[PDB]
């Protein structure tokens, strides 16, 4: 009942967290029962609010609706509360109050970037009293969630996926904004380059072997410690290689003891032929060969060697019949085909869709560190588009479209932000303010030209872990056509590259709108390079895969196409972070430690800075709920 509620908000429900401890001491320091009392009110107050997430849970609503036992404790009751909507757990995403938050604001934040943890943060701020502006460089909101709308036609070109409710704060924000989720069909056919389908049974051995590969590399890492070889930090790309090339010497080795099974047997034939040919011989001439004593001595003499010739032949029989069924039995020739390898690659740039980046540059210890955190559930595709998201959180909000920031001053007197219009920079803003939350990009930060000066200039600590986080690469094509000529009941098709280096172009191709689009991806090392192409030769090369598998006769010209160039982006300059090599899970929280030249008045947020949901639009989110949480907690 309460439990499922403790659960949806990534809560243990049967113990207090770090957090409750520190602020409920006299609780953790106290008896068991109130303990356990505190954690009814909680998961209670949880229930109520993810029960009606549509208004707002007051501490009222809350006394009101418990039960008999702890509806008379009110003081704890509204500990409680405050805490929860202190540090976005309730009262979150867009609902309706049930009073208008107050006239008078009492401390005035500029928060940089519109994205979902930008309208997060300051839709969180706002609802706790407090006066909040965003500075938006690009012309619209949601940044890195784009949905292309067009007449009929839908398509997210960056967030498209919700990866399970359970456990998600997009659940809560899903039912808000009421955005129609759908199921992926998890049956992804895949086609050769030549347009042949793949056959079922080669499918799932490659498939199977990949996975194989994958476990063996996480093995070579967490009980080998083969985490860093010749001073320098081991790649996932390293120890797939090196696993691959141990295969494949298994597969020589046992061609090698084949072979010298077969010669050596080989020789023990060559062998009993000379002494059968000697045998023969000396028979033959016995042949030729008190008389009549000597004439049955003779024979005597010549059934014995007869017998010794036909045992001999007796052993030459099953030495012929044991070379023959060694013959017959060899091992594989090659550990991997040249198809068989295609195939494979295939299964390594969906892992390169899936991180954004070349496995070259994942860290082999930790490119997988979240996924202890990650939502139960089936993954989700949006139908009304992701937009619908940020569109829907931001109305309300003070929000400064076609501003780029270039210059932040955070001073213990308090921060100065030089921002500028982009339609034409010459036209220049300032804003004064008490502390400033920044969700630009890791991209944007990393930018060889710094695009954002800070005075003082960021610590040592900070940026060196700006420059060893990895900012990965990831880019979307969108084809809609007249009328559907794919197969309406799989979401999911993949075309097999002819070459390993360029194995992530158009490879994983995407039917989730039910509307005649398809969506075409591309990652890894060809994401960063089909940039520099045009579009019309790239949906040139789609059709030419579509030909291939569907027939020149049932693909039209497409009637609307759309291409994503998210590293070329100024306002990006990539899809999503990855943990690369020299990188660790810890540079996220340091991302996440805000500045202080004193208080701190320079706050970060962003997908870069949620240790355990980085790379998603829900740890954006989340992300969000907490900065402004610990911006709220320390100026009120
Ligand atoms: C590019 C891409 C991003 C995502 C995805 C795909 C692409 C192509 N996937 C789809 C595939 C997938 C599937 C499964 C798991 C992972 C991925 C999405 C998905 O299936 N789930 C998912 O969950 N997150 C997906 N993702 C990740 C992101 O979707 C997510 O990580 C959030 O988008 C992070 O958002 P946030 O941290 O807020 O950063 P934004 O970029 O959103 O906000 C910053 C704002 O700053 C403005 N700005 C810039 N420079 C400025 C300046 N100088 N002055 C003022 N403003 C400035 C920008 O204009 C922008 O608007």
């Amino acid at each position: 009942g309460v439990e499922g509620a403790a659960f949806q908000s990534r809560l243990p429900h049967d113990r207090m967290t770090s957090q409750e401890a520190a602020c409920f001491p006299d609780i953790i320091s106290g008896p068991q029962q109130t303990q356990k009392v505190f954690l009814f009110i909680r998961n209670r107050t949880l229930q109520l609010w993810l029960d009606n997430p549509k208004i707002q849970l007051t501490f009222e609503a809350t006394l009101q609706q418990l039960e008999a036992p702890y509806n008379s404790d009110t003081v704890l009751v509204h500990r409680v509360h405050s805490y929860l909507e202190r540090h976005g757990l309730i009262n979150f995403g867009i609902y309706k109050r049930i009073k208008p938050l107050p006239t008078k604001k009492t401390g005035k934040v500029i928060i940089i970037g519109s994205g979902v943890s930008g309208l997060a943060a300051a839709r969180q701020l706002q609802s706790f009293g407090m006066d909040v502006t965003l500075l938006e460089a690009r012309d619209r909101v949601g940044g890195r969630v784009a949905t292309f709308r067009k007449g009929n036609y839908v398509a997210d070109l960056g967030a498209m996926v919700v990866t399970g409710l359970g456990g998600n704060p997009m659940a809560v924000v899903s039912k808000q904004v009421n955005m129609e989720l759908a199921k992926i069909k998890q049956k992804c056919p895949l086609y050769e380059a030549n347009g042949q389908a793949v056959p079922k049974e080669k499918d799932e051995m490659v498939e199977q072997e990949f996975n194989r590969l994958l476990e063996a590399t996480s093995y070579l890492s967490h009980q080998l410690d083969f985490n860093v070889l010749n001073n320098k930090p081991v790649s996932l790309g390293q120890a797939l290689e090196v696993v691959i090339q141990l295969q494949e010497k298994h597969v020589k080795d046992e061609q090698i003891e084949h072979w010298k099974k077969i010669v050596k047997t080989q020789e023990e034939l060559k062998e009993l032929l000379n002494k059968m040919v000697n045998l023969k011989e000396k028979i033959k001439e016995l042949h030729q060969q008190t008389a009549e004593f000597l004439v049955k001595s003779k024979h005597r003499d010549l059934t014995a060697l007869c017998k010794e010739y036909d045992e001999l032949a007796e052993t030459q029989g099953k030495l012929e019949e044991k070379l023959q069924e060694l013959e017959a039995n060899p091992p594989s020739d090659v550990y991997l085909s040249s198809r068989d390898r295609q195939i494979l690659d295939w299964h390594f740039a969906n892992l390169e869709f899936a991180n954004a980046t070349p496995l070259s540059t994942l860290s082999l210890k930790h490119w997988d560190q979240d996924d202890d955190f990650e939502f139960t559930g089936s993954h989700l595709t949006v139908r009304n588009g992701y937009s619908c998201v940020p569109v829907a959180l931001a109305e309300g909000l003070d929000i400064k479209l076609n501003t780029a920031v270039r210059q932040v001053r955070y001073t213990a007197s308090g921060c100065e932000v030089i921002a500028v219009n982009t339609r034409s920079t010459s036209q220049t803003f300032i804003y004064k303010c008490d502390a400033v939350l920044c969700t630009l990009p890791l991209g944007v930060l990393k930018q060889q030209p710094p695009a954002v000066q800070f005075v003082p200039p960021l610590p040592e600590w900070k940026t060196s872990a700006v420059q060893r986080m990895g900012f990965g690469n990831l880019n979307k094509v969108v084809l809609c056509f007249d009328r559907v000529f794919w197969d309406p009941s799989v979401n999911l098709f993949g075309h097999v590259g002819s070459t390993t280096a360029s194995r992530g172009e158009l490879f994983l191709f995407w039917n989730l709108y039910k509307a005649p689009i398809l969506l075409a991806l591309v990652a890894g090392e060809a994401a960063g390079i089909m940039e520099n192409i045009s579009d019309d030769v790239i949906v040139g090369r789609c059709l030419a895969i579509l030909k291939g598998i569907f027939g020149s006769s049932a693909v039209p010209q497409p009637k609307e196409t759309v291409v994503s160039r998210w590293r070329a982006d100024p306002w990006a300059r990539g899809s999503y972070s990855y943990v690369a090599a020299g990188s660790s899970g810890n540079d996220y929280d340091l991302m996440a430690q805000p500045i202080t030249p004193p208080i701190p008045r320079l706050f970060f947020a962003g997908e870069h800075t949620i240790r355990n949901y980085p790379a998603t639009v829900h740890g954006a989110l989340l992300s969000g709920l907490r900065e402004a949480g610990r911006i709220a907690d320390q100026f009120l």
